C-alpha cells in the first residue's frame, strides 16, 4: 500500500554542510504535470536551516512517478554579497514556492518570495520604502541612492533614471542570462559591474531596491526542464499598506468548473504595519484568469470577518489568534473553494470561497477531528469511484512530528466528513505536498529527519486507496 | 493702517445659539475673486464648538471690498439622522474646507472633509472597512447591510446592487436636488424614502457607507452664488494604507509660474493606522492639473524624512514631534513651493518642494522667530515694490491668543528673514484666512471671542503696508 521513503533532497548531518556543500533543505512542492512527470520542488538552503541567507529555488523532475529521478535543475538562485560581514545573512533571499501547471496551455509556474540581502521575514524596517513609481502609465522599481532622498528609477533596457526624470550612465541587468539569473539585480556603469542593486550593506554600487517583501514568479513550457527569467509580480498584487506578502507554500491549483474554471489559485499570506508577525497573519488568495500573464488578489479570510464581536480587517487588524498564515487550496464539485489555513487554535480552520477565491463566507470552520500544530499542510482534491473527496496530510503532534494522512468525504453542500486519520511517517514530520499519480494513487514530498540529518531531508512517498481506508 | 473688525459670522453667547440658531463658526477661509468678490468661507456649528455634529459649509459675499456682506449660502449641510441618540453626534459631519478660484475657468472650488454620523476624526474605527470596490475599471461606492459581509455597490443612477453584482430595487440619492444637498445619501425602496446612508445608529434602512475620512469638492460658476452638489473625490487621493485624509482648511493656490504653473494645489493631511493622532499626521498637498476635474495626492513631506537618525513614512510613522499637521502653501516667484506647516515643536516649521508641490526637499526649516502654538495659520505670496514677501498670520500665544501677522522676506536663495511681528487682534485668535486685497491692502478673516461670545466668531480686517512696517 505504502512505499518506504525515497529522499529528494538530502540535507547535511550534525550541523555540517552535506556533500554538495548544502545544510538543509526545506519547503516541497510535488507537482503531476500534463506528461506525468513528477516535479519536485525545494528551498535549497545552503549555509543553514534558518528563513533567509543565500538560497536557490530547485527542481527535480521524475519521468516515472517517483522510482528514479533526475538531476536537479535550479530555477533561480541571486548571488550573494561578496562584501557582507555575515554571509549566513549576506545574501538577497529566495524563499517558499507554489507549484502550479496551467492545463490548457501547459505552462508550469514557479511562484516564490524574494527579499533584498539580510534576515527576510525577520529583518524588515518598521518603516515603508516606496518599492514602485507609476510614470506616464508605466509602473517602474525605484532605487535609492546612498545620501540622496529622490527615488531613482529603472526604466526601459535597465536604464537608470534620476528623480527628476533624467536618463543616467547607470544600467540594471534586467534581463539576466547567467545560470540560476544569478546576475539578476547586477549594476552596471557602462559595462563596468559596480554591484547589486539587491545587496544593503558594504555596497560597492551606489544604488538598492526599496527594503521589502517581494512576489517573483519563473515558469517552465518544457515539462520543468528549463525555467524563465524571474519575474516581479509584486506591483500586481501588492497593496500599499502591506508589510509582507508571500506565498503559502506547496502546489496551487486550477479551477476546473463553475463561473471562474481556468482560474489559477495560488495561497499567499499578509502582514499589516500595525502588528506584523505578531497579530496579522492573513490568508488569501491570487489569481490569473489569463493562463497567468496578469496576476489579482482575493480579499483576506480576515478581511470584515467578525471576531470576539467586533468586524476585523486583514489591514488593521492585531490578533494573534485570529490570523491565519499559510494555507492550501481546493475547488469542490459543487464549485465553492476551500481554504485550509495554518493558524493557532490547535484544529483545522477552513474558509470557504463561493466566487472563485475573491471573497470568503463569514465563519471559518473549525474541525477537532484534525489536529493542526502551527505548521504547513497540503490537501488534494480526490475521485474515487465517483465519489468526492478531500486527502490532507500534516503533523499528527503533538510537536512537528507523526505524518498524518486525513481522509474527508466532501458532501454536497461543501460540509467535510472526516472518515480516516492515517500515520505516514515516525518522528520528524513538517512541510509536505500531495499529489494524485493517476490510478488510486497518491504522491507525497515531505519533510523529515532521521539519523543526525540537518532540518529538513525531503522525502518521497506513494501510497494507494487501501492505505487511504486503514 | 488696520481697520476695526467687521464680524462676518456671529456666533452665539454664553453657550446659548445665536438669533439663526447657531452656537458656533469656525474654520475661516478667505477668497478674493477675479471679479473683485470677496468669498468668506466657515464651518457653521449648529449644535456646540466640537469638530463634529451637525455642521454646513456656508459662504458669505462681499461686492464692495469687505465693507458689506451678502446672506449666507450653503454650499452642503447633510440632513440628521432624526433617531440619533445624541444629537451632538447624531449627524454625518462635514467639517473644515480650502477655497481656490481658478483663473482661467473661474471655477470656485470648495474642498472639505466629509464622515459618516459619529465624531469624525476622534471617533473614527480601529479596524478599516473597504468604502470603494473597481469593477470592471469603474469605481462604487460599498454599502454594507445590516447582519451581512458582502459588498453591496452604489451603481449608475444610484442603484444598489448586491455583493454578487445583482440590481436590487433600493436606490441611493446619487444627485441630490434639496436646498444645501440634505437629500444626498437617502435610501428608498422604490417610491418608498427609508433612511440615509451616512447615519450609523438606530437606522430605519438596511443599508450604511464604511465608518471612515471621506474628501469633497463643490464648485460655483457664479462667483459663489450658487453651488454643484458633492463630489467625492476621496478614491482619485486615499490611498490604502491612510486612515484620516483631510484639508488644512483656509486658501489653496494656483501655480503662476514654472512648468507646472496653472496646477491647483490643496493643503491635506492624513494619518496611518499605526499611530493615528498620536503619531503620524503628515501634511501634502493634492493636486489638479485638469482644472479640478481629476485629483492627485503628492508625497508627504514626511516620506523617506530622516528623523533622529533613521527614515520614516508618512504610512508608518509613531513620532509625535515629527507630524505636520494642517497647512498653508505658497508658490515663489522661481518655482519652489514653500509648505508652512501646523506642529508640535513650538516654531515655525516650513517645507519646500522643487517639482510643483510632488516631492518635498529633506530638510523641514524651522524658524524660531514665528511661535507656532499648534494652531491653523494662513500665508500669502505679495509684492513690494518689487521685492518678493510673505505675510503668514498665527497666534503670538502663550495659547491660542494675541493675533500676530508675521512678514518675510523672500530672499535670492528661496530663503526667509523675517522682518516684522505685528499684532492684529488681542485676546482670544486662532484660525484665519489671508488674502491679497489690491492697491498695497490686504484682508484675513479669523477666529476670536470677546464678551461671551462662543467659539467663534469671525471677523474680517483690511490692513495696509504701514501697518506690516511697524
Ligand atoms: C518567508 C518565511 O519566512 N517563510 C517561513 C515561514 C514564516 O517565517 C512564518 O510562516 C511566519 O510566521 O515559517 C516557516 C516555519 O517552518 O515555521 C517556514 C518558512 O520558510
Ligand atoms: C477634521 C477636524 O477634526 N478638524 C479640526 C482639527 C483636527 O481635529 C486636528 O488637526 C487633529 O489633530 O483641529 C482643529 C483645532 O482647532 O485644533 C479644528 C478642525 O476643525
Ligand atoms: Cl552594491
Ligand atoms: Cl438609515
Amino acid at each position: 500500500a505504502l512505499t518506504e521513503k525515497t529522499d529528494i533532497f538530502e540535507s547535511g548531518r550534525n550541523g555540517n554542510p552535506n556533500k554538495d556543500g548544502i545544510k538543509s533543505y526545506r519547503i516541497p512542492a510535488l507537482l503531476k504535470t500534463d506528461k506525468g512527470t513528477l516535479i519536485a520542488g525545494a528551498d535549497e538552503r545552503r549555509l543553514h536551516s534558518s528563513d533567509w541567507g543565500d538560497i536557490g529555488m530547485v527542481i527535480r523532475r521524475s519521468e516515472d512517478n517517483g522510482k528514479t529521478w533526475g538531476d536537479r535543475v535550479t530555477i533561480t538562485n541571486l548571488r550573494d554579497n561578496p562584501k557582507a560581514s555575515d554571509p549566513s545573512i549576506g545574501s538577497p533571499v529566495n524563499i517558499d514556492m507554489v507549484l502550479v501547471q496551467d492545463p490548457e496551455t501547459k505552462r508550469i509556474f514557479s511562484i516564490y518570495d524574494m527579499f533584498p540581502e539580510g534576515k527576510g521575514i525577520f529583518g524588515m524596517s518598521s518603516q515603508k520604502e516606496e518599492a514602485y513609481k507609476k510614470i506616464d502609465g508605466k509602473t517602474y522599481q525605484i532605487l535609492y541612492r546612498e545620501g540622496e532622498k529622490g527615488a531613482y528609477t529603472i526604466r526601459e533596457n535597465g536604464t537608470v533614471y534620476t528623480p527628476d526624470g533624467k536618463a543616467t550612465d547607470y544600467r540594471v541587468v534586467v534581463d539576466p542570462v547567467k545560470p540560476a539569473y544569478s546576475d539578476k539585480g547586477d549594476l552596471y556603469k557602462g559595462d563596468q559591474l559596480l554591484g547589486n542593486i539587491y545587496f544593503t550593506t558594504n555596497k560597492t554600487s551606489p544604488f538598492r531596491i526599496a527594503k521589502d517583501s517581494y512576489l517573483w514568479m519563473s515558469y517552465s513550457d518544457d515539462d520543468g526542464k528549463t525555467w524563465s527569467a524571474p519575474q516581479d509580480i509584486t506591483p500586481m498584487v501588492k497593496a500599499d499598506w502591506m508589510k509582507f506578502l508571500g506565498v503559502g507554500p506547496g502546489t496551487g491549483i486550477v479551477l476546473r468548473n463553475g463561473p471562474h474554471k481556468g482560474r489559477i489559485l495560488i495561497p499567499v499570506y499578509t502582514t499589516n504595519n500595525v502588528s506584523h508577525l505578531d497579530g496579522s497573519q492573513s490568508s488569501r488568495v491570487i489569481y490569473s484568469d489569463d493562463h497567468g500573464k496578469t496576476w489579482h488578489a482575493g480579499e483576506a479570510v480576515n478581511d470584515n470577518r467578525q471576531v470576539d464581536g467586533q468586524k476585523i480587517h486583514s489591514s488593521t487588524m492585531n490578533n494573534r489568534r485570529a490570523q491565519n498564515t499559510e494555507s492550501t487550496v481546493v475547488q469542490l464539485n459543487n464549485g465553492d473553494v476551500k481554504l485550509f489555513m495554518r493558524g493557532l487554535t490547535g484544529d483545522l480552520q477552513v474558509a470557504t470561497s463561493k466566487d472563485g477565491g475573491v471573497t470568503w463566507e463569514k465563519d471559518i470552520k473549525r474541525y477537532p477531528q484534525v489536529k493542526d500544530v502551527y505548521v504547513q499542510m497540503s490537501a488534494i482534491h480526490t475521485m474515487h469511484e465517483g465519489k468526492e473527496y478531500i486527502i490532507l496530510s500534516n503533523a499528527g503532534g503533538p510537536k512537528r512530528e507523526n505524518g498524518m494522512v486525513h481522509l474527508a468525504r466532501v458532501e454536497e453542500n461543501g460540509e467535510l466528513t472526516w472518515l480516516k486519520h492515517n500515520p505516514i511517517q515516525k518522528g520528524e514530520f513538517a512541510y509536505n505536498s500531495l499529489q494524485e499519480l493517476g490510478n488510486g494513487e497518491y504522491g507525497i514530498l515531505y519533510e523529515h529527519t532521521e539519523k543526525g540529518q540537518n532540518a529538513y531531508t525531503l522525502s518521497f512517498r506513494k501510497f494507494n486507496w487501501e492505505f487511504l481506508s486503514k
